[PDB]
């Protein structure tokens, strides 16, 4: 059990080139133990980092002696994970006897076992797919909900980065809300009539059980790299899409590291590969968090992609349905205006792999509590996206190609 007694998460906002130039340094000085929970990207933007208590002086008089502007975003980090974990047991000893509760995090083998009952009680929309296995040999199940027949599809997945525990349990009340509404609710009733929908919740198994055994901030795979005493490869950076350029790292030992070679991650490899052999995948949306983020491609390139006037629209009606509900605001755009350039991602090789309709969500929120989100959010969390989801689902229905 790694502990957090004290680290603090400040943001910082670089107001010229320079400053950047200085948080950049810093986020590659792997030695120093920062954890940057939002990158430093351009100046005027926000940037959001975690210090070990043990360092918190030292970076704060660097910020200072650069003039680097910045705020103590969380005071105490520990004193968040503690809650969560509070709050994570009393529900586990109520669900003993009680149902599964949608609006907690549970651990993988709780997960898998829902998604056991989902297949259980409604045989005949959602089928259990084995796509292939994780490093550690886990297998890498996917819900497929059809009516039948050979159909075009939808893909949506979830936690490919571990720490970003609001998108398994979002794609599992995912899973809930469209067997509970088929055949209720015409518009989900005719998406399903004409395509099939594939949905992985917990892409990055190995990640997501070493975060909640060991080190709550982790969020790459556990691959272990020959000639590094490293581990692990950010699986968003490893995809066959302007593969080690800019907006990645090459070093081992970091967080964004890409991997050796394109999808070198089994777990990336068996989306790609699963992809590739179906053949009629039309739509791919991947759940991150946090932010509030709408993007479509690129984020390797930032030059408009062919139908940017099409996906800007969808995006755009999507993020004013999923501000109905509760007002939540999300920013809309392709991944490098929205963020900055980053390389390796699996949004921009779907697109290029010719899936028109290629989104990426950052959930809630925008910093407060960042990963660390209290699990009184995810409902409201994931009512609010299932909007955004539909709204992009009925278009795809609407618009073959
Ligand atoms: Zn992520």
């Amino acid at each position: 059990l790694e502990t957090f007694v004290g680290d603090q998460v400040l943001e910082i906002v670089p107001s010229n080139e320079e400053q950047i130039k200085n948080l950049l340094q810093l986020e590659a000085q792997e030695h120093l133990q920062l954890d940057f929970w939002k990158s430093p990207t351009t100046p005027g933007e926000t940037a959001h980092v975690r210090v070990p208590f043990v360092n918190v002086q030292a970076v704060k008089v660097f910020l200072e002696s650069q003039g680097i502007a910045y705020s103590i975003m969380i005071e105490d980090v520990q004193v968040l994970l503690d809650k969560e974990n509070e709050e994570m047991l009393f529900n586990r000893r109520r669900e003993r006897s009680g149902n599964f509760n949608f609006g907690a995090y549970h651990t993988l083998e709780e997960i898998s076992q829902e998604m056991d009952n989902l297949v259980a009680e409604h045989p005949g929309l959602v089928s259990k797919v084995n796509i292939g296995s994780s490093f550690e040999n886990r297998p890498m199940n996917v819900l497929k909900f059809s009516t039948g027949g050979d159909k075009p599809a939808i893909w949506l997945d979830a936690g490919i980065h571990a720490r970003e525990w609001v998108t398994q349990a979002t794609a599992l009340w995912t899973a809930n809300k469209i067997v509970s509404d088929y055949g209720k609710d015409p518009s989900i009733t005719s998406i399903l009539d004409a395509l099939d929908i594939f949905l992985l919740p917990v892409t990055n198994p190995d990640g997501y059980v070493f975060s909640q055994t060991k080190n709550r901030m982790w969020r790459k795979t556990r691959s272990k790299v020959s000639g590094s005493l490293c581990v692990g490869v950010d699986p968003n950076r490893n995809w066959d899409a302007g593969f080690g350029g800019p907006g990645a790292s090459s070093n081992p030992c970091s967080d964004s590291y890409h991997g050796p070679s394109a999808n070198s991650e089994v777990e990336v490899k068996s989306i790609v590969d699963f992809i590739k052999s179906h053949g009629k995948v039309k739509a791919f949306i991947i759940l991150h968090s946090y932010s509030q983020l709408l993007m479509f491609p690129y984020g390797y390139k930032c030059t408009k992609l062919d139908d940017f006037d099409e996906l800007s629209e969808v995006a755009q009606k999507a993020a004013q349905s999923l501000r109905s509900l509760h007002g939540t605001k999300y920013k809309v755009g392709p991944i490098c205006s929205v963020i900055y350039q980053a390389s390796g991602g699996s949004i921009d090789w779907s697109y290029d792999y010719g899936i028109k309709y290629s989104f990426a969500f950052e959930l809630r929120d925008t910093g407060r509590y960042g990963f660390l989100l209290p699990a009184r959010q995810i409902l409201p969390t994931a009512e609010e996206t299932w909007l955004g989801l539909k709204a992009i689902m009925e278009h795809v229905r609407d618009h073959p190609y």
